[PDB]
């Protein structure tokens, strides 16, 4: 890849909400955003695996982040979406209450989480701070890892 230095190209975070809290992902990790509809529940899976979607002929497992993180089960509406990401070279869907904004940030303002924070640090890449808000940048790596093994993943 040939890079350009003509003008500043800031880190852009897609900010979404889960109940009363703000979370983010780098736009680079956001492949697409689909509506939170027609999730087919799959028997014998963990509760946080809401099910699957059929997206253009591909099976995509969808996680409910509130169930994964232990967040209050409030905030769902028509604004709900499924953010398509890639975890270990596989497509995955993350349920969110809404994509609110896309904000530029200095990557160097992102702080490592303390040992114990809003959600398990296993799920936290770093902590950014916007408006007068805390934004946890989610780490995608282990979202599907149940004990030593990946569910519906690998």
């Amino acid at each position: 890849k040939h890079h350009h230095h003509h003008h500043p190209m800031p880190k852009k975070i897609v900010v979404f909400s889960l109940a009363e809290e703000l979370y983010g992902l780098d736009i680079f990790d956001v492949h697409e955003v689909v509506k939170d509809v027609s999730i087919t529940k799959i028997p014998e899976t963990p509760e946080f695996i809401e099910g699957i979607i059929n997206l253009r002929g591909k099976i995509i497992p969808v996680i409910d982040l509130k169930k994964r993180f232990g967040i209050g089960k409030r905030g769902k509406s028509k604004d709900s979406r499924i953010i398509i990401v890639e975890i270990l070279g596989q497509k995955a869907g993350l349920i969110v209450d809404a994509v609110h904004e896309v904000i530029p940030i200095d990557e160097n303002s992102i702080e490592p989480p303390p040992p114990v924070t809003t959600i398990d640090t296993a799920f936290v890449e770093g902590i950014a701070k916007t408006d007068d808000k805390m934004i946890i940048i989610i780490k995608l790596h282990f979202l599907f890892e149940v004990n030593g093994k990946e569910m519906l993943l690998n």
